């Protein structure tokens, strides 16, 4: 496999400190071995929840007490639980383009899902208003996949909407929030909300490995009450995994990791854009590269997206199409993730793109 | 600080080879690091599924491919998924006494659950006939908590019932199946399943640790088709955990540990029963002491079950009554779980019990 990954779903393992993670695991195991034979508090070990709460209040400005947070074997399990905590009759609203997987999860749940188009400011509040939903699912920090950062003004608009009527909720998926390059950090929607209409959700898939399977959500106390009233849920994250995370955070290894990785990803995104402009001369349009670990490139060709993809897979370039993120064509648009893209493989990689874009 | 536990819920941390597990973890990691930035296959990494499939076909006669198996961070998320694969209008049935947690999950989902009492051969097929459910939840190998082992005749009656009408299924929870001591083990129900009515669910929580969170389920092809039709699921079980378990199995460490713990518990259960018959003069009756990590004792008293339990909290002896396992009285019976009972605490424990019942 002499592959090159322009994939957004992967993360580069060479710069994760796996020995540090493993040493954090051993520290946690020896500090807490006696209590490992317990099954965690269903919301997650309290001290781990406390570590995450301090962490996210620091980095993102999130305001919560650890009692509000639930862990977490992935955002998909948390989101399922969340649909059971929300009113059963709620009408959901997701960004178009967006996460088809959650769209299918919601439809499969018999829910009504309205797809909300985007504009230069993020998910379209005008379409939200026209279609009149109950629950919004949004990616304000770095829209997925379009990469649009939602400006504060649009955030204000969404919060005003949520607050003008009862039992309206905003699910803020703060995927990709650890990295914000030549823009500065904008605080989360939750931190701008005065009325607790926001379910903040975050994950460690990108700040760590995806195979580690940990995410978390912060409930409004009304939904938290609805949670506690269940009485039968069990934690899906292994206790050691929770404790290794808590050590990794509290040792300062996580902040060290993130700082170094931000510098690394900033430089790699500059290099990739420069290679893209050299190879494609300015016949590629790049969009949504302000933050996060991916951007969009639209090209222009008489090749269908599907045949471009079929031909990039032959050159062993791993890359995906924007058409994948339709929930519910006109030009080729592609998603370029530079998480796993090796820094020595840029030119070669971009070359494999030109030949897959064109044929030469 | 001087507690003695006759709990089933307990799990040996002391005689769990955590160093062997950690060495299997690092071996798996050096061999498979570059795939830890990848997301697992949603059913689970194929090779972990194959390792488990070979294991369970050996130890329990289970007939399946890895293609049919789903993992699995605990048996409850597998259960929830399962209720989604099964017809939305299914009527469930659970043993009484049984697992109140699942009863609670099923009811909180809006499902009608029937409770089905036991007779000498296990789940009462006469009551299943009478109350007319669609889906059975059963523990044929060692009924929880009664210790009753369902004989082949009753298994065939259950299979026949499921064969006679559409949309009838049997969930076989092989929760306690790693330890069956001085009775030659019966094969799983699943091994008798000619018409593919049985969903087999097993777990490693009992056989390694509860906090480790790894369980699995074997789906009949129609249900597997139902699952692949979803197309949105993601593996909840940490890829690291999956790989560590595959190394643990294939290095032969799992089989070593199980042979050792099996022998340990055989000898401990025999010693415990010896001590019981010595101290209680034949005014104790022991039921289902053949396998698993528990059995049932019935005594003589004036005291409410709450009285024996209450007086045992004052001898610092943790124990459970059969009325705990109603899915919602007329005498006391208790369940003795020798899982984390220390071998030096047997005689003392039984001594405490004789006073806990009486107070002489």
């Amino acid at each position: 496999s002499d592959w090159i990954s322009f994939s957004h779903m992967s993360s580069d393992t060479d710069h994760f400190p796996i020995k540090s993670w493993f040493r954090c695991e051993q520290k946690a195991a020896s500090r807490s071995y006696r209590t490992l034979g317990d099954m965690s508090h269903p919301q997650g070990i309290y001290e781990v929840r406390a570590a995450i709460t301090r962490l996210i209040s620091l980095t993102r400005g999130v305001k919560c007490r650890p009692e509000q947070m639930i862990i977490g074997a992935g955002t998909q399990v948390l989101m399922q639980l969340l649909t059971e905590l929300l009113p059963k009759e709620a009408v959901y609203a997701m960004e178009e383009p967006g996460y088809r997987r959650m769209y299918q999860l919601l439809k499969n749940a018999g829910k009504q899902v309205k797809t909300i188009m985007l504009d230069e400011k993020g998910m379209s509040i005008a379409e939200i208003t026209r279609q009149q939903p109950d629950v919004l699912v949004t990616t304000p920090s770095h829209q997925f996949p379009s990469g649009t950062i939602m400006p504060v003004s649009r955030r204000i608009q969404l919060l005003n909407w949520a607050a003008e009527e009862p039992r309206r909720y905003i699910i803020e998926d703060d995927y990709d929030s650890e990295f914000t390059y030549d823009v500065d950090s904008i605080p989360a929607l939750q931190s701008l909300d005065r009325f607790q209409n926001v379910i903040y959700m975050g994950t460690f898939s990108k700040s760590l490995l995806p195979g580690l399977r940990i995410s978390y959500m912060v409930l409004p106390p009304e939904l938290l009450r609805a949670y506690k009233q269940r009485g039968y849920d069990l934690q899906t994250c292994s206790s050691l995994t929770q404790l290794t995370l808590q050590e990794f955070i509290e040792s300062g290894e996580y902040q060290k990791h993130i700082k170094k990785m931000k510098q690394h990803y900033k430089e790699k995104r500059e290099r990739l854009i420069t290679a893209l402009e050299a190879e494609f001369s300015g016949e590629v349009t790049v969009k949504g590269a302000n933050a996060g670990l991916h951007f969009v490139t639209e090209f222009d060709t008489r090749r269908t997206e599907q045949d471009i993809l079929s031909h990039a897979a032959g050159l062993q370039l791993e890359i995906f199409g924007m058409s994948r993120f339709n929930l519910k064509t006109g030009r080729p648009a592609l998603i370029i993730g530079f998480a796993r893209l090796k820094e020595e493989d840029i030119q070669e990689g971009v070359q494999r793109l030109f030949k897959a874009v064109y044929g030469h």
